[PDB]
């Protein structure tokens, strides 16, 4: 699912990533701007021989199960594909703990290069709030 940007900071809220740790709906949207252009879709190999999930874009090097990651750490205890689904609510939840391990959003880099400092609120403008 391809989610507009208004209806994108919405389930967020819904879903409890509202000023999650301090990360106001403007950097979870931006943040999903950057990451997968709103598709929840969006899977992206890294040269690690990882494999990034959704929404958010989740590692499967610690935070999801896919199959292939010799490493890695399934983190979130989900299987990477469930971060695919229409429902943002496996990649929300993973966020959440992502965001709880020390370096904030910083775990995002797109977030820290795209996103960190920026008018992050541009993001949930006009949306129904």
């Amino acid at each position: 699912k391809v989610f507009g940007r208004c209806e994108l900071a919405a389930a967020m809220k819904r879903h409890g990533l509202d000023n999650y740790r301090g990360y106001s709906l403007g950097n979870w949207v931006c943040a999903a701007k950057f990451e997968s252009n709103f598709n929840t879709q969006a899977t992206n190999r890294n040269t690690d021989g990882s494999t990034d999930y959704g929404i958010l874009q989740i590692n499967s090097r610690w935070w999801c199960n896919d199959g292939r990651t010799p490493g890695s750490r399934n983190l979130c205890n989900i299987p990477c594909s469930a971060l695919l689904s229409s429902d943002i609510t496996a990649s929300v939840n993973c966020a959440k703990k992502i965001v709880s391990d020390g370096n904030g959003m910083n775990a995002w880099v797109a977030w820290r290069n795209r996103c960190k400092g920026t008018d992050v609120q541009a993001w949930i403008r006009g949306c129904r709030l």
